[PDB]
């Protein structure tokens, strides 16, 4: 059986003077140490992460993944990199020099090494172009953020685009990124702890809610960061306010939790119970290996939480293996 | 066997005027309808929030109560009632009679009907002077808003609160309100279903990581709203993200999940699989039976969910009626 892992992120060799070349302030690149083994994302003047090699250098990688024991990867952009709030015409460039980059790095392996493209989203016409354009050119489908400023998913270019890669047999995985929150979450990396599972149930809660997934073909192949954020745990709240409320149930003709066979979610939720939790709720064909390597705060050991819990020997091999095969049409 | 329902809420019979007298735009009072079964809240001239009898009526709320066999419960004042953006020294009385009003409330019947206070808890000597006076006069603890604005419970100014509270021996139940999420969850009550859960667990969060228990004593009784919020199911990610960033790990000594013994819960999460889950995570003493009466999104089968599981009969008595009595001093 073929270990997969759909979510992990790189990031390429970009020169600071050619990242102020797009924007000065908000254009991220990579500062990489002499010794070769570190480094920083930037921004502007910045230091906005610290990193090492196997963000950037494909060949360090594969030894990881032959120590973790993943003969199948499946990476894509750092969420930094999206470009979001930037002039269009800069970002859909920007976008199409980065999914080339990325090509690359997946051409040292292409066996084994898969990748997802970014769009410039603030252009429902640029985004759907380099959407097939890059999965023409090798992408096994897109990676966006969960959300536009203060368009979520039930926003009209949201679900135009997602309407467009579900009428092209494209997979999404979204992510998320720009976390609510403004001021009060600047210390022990709350952003990541609270924001980013909401940010994440919220994406998910806007295509239920919203009447979305009525719109969207049924053919659409989406999965959705982290377990989906708290959406699993929360689901019998979003039932029961659907149920006691007009203005709940106004949009979502069906109990919001009979839609849970229209997406898929990663399984990067760091306990057993909740993941028995999720995958009770999901399905066992629903949730796929996603890592989040080689970021701090990913499962450190691929698979592990997975590998040894108490769960099906099927249900174990859909998870590791078998789920991601079919959504992304890797060829087992 | 004495069911006990710890998280409810009053309007008190405020007339316009004799509400105006604080503020004529922002003091909000109750109207009563026609009839007699209906109301609503009403912002100076405005109206806010329209309301069911039950809300403002004791008399009415018994034969609610009979009817659902809550044999006692303790109720607190709806968040529009808060004012923590008010000068401080005018809110300070403001409370006063908020409290007041509710022991004239719980007048009626003080076997039945049990009282938090508020607080103006932006000054913090005054905050501190409304609870002691408060519980003295007859009310068993105090409910707080979640957080101040930017200000979240590491605040030392919360936390200095907090240690006050448990010094004298007072209990706090956390709720959360003024949402975080800008201009962003506007419809299906999505702030109530994503930002809510996010809420009450970046309050949990902020005193675990802050350290705040490392310096508040044993001796604080506090419960969060709705189970903790989202806390408890992704409790896995905080001592994944605490393992692996010094950020994170600073100022919090222990793992973030061996704080669950610090803190209660109520249990109003609405579904069996998210209960067992919580009562998992936090053990059968620090999960207390909370309905969110009266309003729409609350348990309709007050107790339902607890009395329908798969837990242990005494576990189950704990839920519903050991644990509230002895965490507010109910006679049992
Ligand atoms: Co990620
Ligand atoms: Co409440």
């Amino acid at each position: 059986k073929p270990r997969i892992d759909m979510h992990s992120h790189f990031f390429p060799r970009i020169s600071e003077q050619e990242a102020a070349k797009f924007d000065a302030n908000h254009a991220p690149w990579l500062q990489v140490s002499a010794k070769g083994d570190t480094g920083s994302i930037m921004m502007g003047k910045n230091n906005f992460r610290p990193v090492y090699q196997a963000l950037w250098d494909p060949a360090f990688r594969i030894e990881e993944m032959d120590a973790q024991g993943v003969d199948v990867q499946v990476t894509c952009a750092t969420p930094v990199m999206f470009g979001y709030t930037w002039e269009a015409n800069k970002a859909a460039q920007w976008a199409e020099r980065m999914n080339d980059f990325a090509l690359e790095f997946a051409a040292h392996n292409p066996q084994r090494i898969k990748v997802l493209a970014q769009v410039p989203l603030q252009d429902l016409d640029l985004a759907c172009k380099e959407a097939s354009r890059a999965v023409a050119a090798g992408h096994l489908g897109i990676q966006i953020g969960n959300h536009l400023g203060d368009k979520d998913l039930d926003d009209a270019t949201l679900e135009a685009f997602l309407t467009h890669c579900a009428n092209e047999d494209i997979p999404i995985l979204v992510h998320p990124w720009d976390m609510m929150g403004g001021q009060r979450m600047k210390k022990w990396m709350l952003p990541w702890l609270v924001a980013m599972p909401a940010e994440t149930q919220l994406a998910i809660l806007s295509l239920i809610l919203s009447g979305a997934f009525e719109r969207i073909p049924k053919s659409l192949k989406i999965c959705f960061g982290y377990g989906g954020g708290s959406f699993a745990f929360l689901l019998g709240r979003v039932d029961n306010a659907w149920r006691h409320r007009d203005i709940v149930r106004e949009d979502c003709p069906r109990p919001p939790s009979e839609y849970v066979d229209r997406f898929f979610v990663d399984s990067a939720v760091f306990n057993p119970g909740a993941l028995e939790l999720l995958v009770s709720v999901m399905g066992e064909d629903r949730v796929m290996l996603g890592s989040d390597y080689p970021f701090p705060l990913g499962e450190q050991k691929i698979g592990g939480l997975v590998l040894s819990s108490n769960l099906g020997e099927s249900a174990k091999d859909k998870i590791i293996s078998g789920n991601a095969s079919k959504f992304f049409n890797i060829n087992v």
